[PDB]
């Protein structure tokens, strides 16, 4: 004679950011003179 | 010179229940990224 509140279930899953939204690179390469 | 009640006749059965009515399986296997 056992009472079970049948919520015993679940499932997972994952989620995750690394990394900034742009890169920059530059190439200013010529003196004013 | 006996006196019978006549009441002395039975049958007997049984039941059960030895499970939870659902069970539940994931598959969540794709990341948020
Ligand atoms: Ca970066
Ligand atoms: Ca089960």
């Amino acid at each position: 004679t056992t009472q079970s509140p049948l919520n015993s279930f679940y499932a997972t899953g994952t989620a995750q950011a690394v990394q900034e939204p742009i890169d920059v690179e530059s190439h200013l390469d010529n003196t004013i003179a």
